[PDB]
């Protein structure tokens, strides 16, 4: 089965948001308002924003998986490559098989789904920092794009739902994702291709 991708705020105005880092052929990580899109560079961190209207009960969880975009492939399971799965790059926490992990939290969770046996890391929701108005996660993505015996050149989305303690769907938002070598060159180039 494929999970829901429709944007819901819910009842505590979840969704997300994307600092402005430019285009830079330096860039390692960059989000593209106009494509709804994050380009970024292998295993690098990917701060992603988590904005509310009201504060969710404690216990509130927030978790990411990936789907293949295309209509075609979207039943597909989303995972690292043959290659990727066996480099021993863990760092103790996440299944090697996993694409997206949880940078820096020792709370992340990862979990392979018993009936559809889609992967997913899950954090407790928490509260911004003194000072700031949203909370960050930070995420890597351990394959890329264009892995032969993984994605191979397929896009996929990130989902990204708000839980509460059961795992019952509180909020919901979505972006797609590219794993490439150059963000800030792609991000340019599909600009540009959607401005035509
Ligand atoms: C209009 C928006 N604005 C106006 C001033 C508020 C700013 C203050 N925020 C607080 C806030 C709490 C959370 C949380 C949680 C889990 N419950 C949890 O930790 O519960 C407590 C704190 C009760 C223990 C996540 C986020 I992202 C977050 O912004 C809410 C929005
Ligand atoms: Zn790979």
């Amino acid at each position: 089965s494929v999970p829901s991708q429709k944007t819901y705020q819910g009842s505590y105005g979840f969704r997300l948001g994307f600092l402005h880092s430019g285009t830079a052929k330096s860039v390692t990580c960059t989000y593209s308002p106009a494509l709804n899109k994050l380009f970024c560079q292998l295993a690098k961190t990917c701060p992603v924003q988590l904005w509310v209207d009201s504060t969710p009960p404690p216990g509130t969880r927030v978790r990411a998986m990936a789907i293949y975009k295309q209509s075609q492939h979207m039943t597909e399971v989303v995972r690292r490559c043959p290659h990727h799965e066996r480099c021993s790059d863990s760092d103790g926490l996440a299944p090697p098989q996993h694409l997206i992990r949880v940078e820096g939290n020792l709370r992340a969770e990862y979990l392979d789904d018993r009936n559809t046996f889609r992967h997913s890391v899950v954090v407790p929701c928490e509260p911004p920092e003194v000072g700031s108005d949203c909370t960050t996660i930070h995420y890597n993505y351990m394959c890329y794009s264009s892995c032969m015996g993984g994605m191979n050149r397929r896009p996929i989305l990130t989902i990204i739902t708000l839980e509460d303690s059961s795992g019952n769907l509180l909020g919901r938002d979505s972006f797609e994702v590219r794993v490439c070598a150059c963000p800030g060159r792609d991000r340019r180039t599909e600009e540009e291709n959607l401005r035509k």
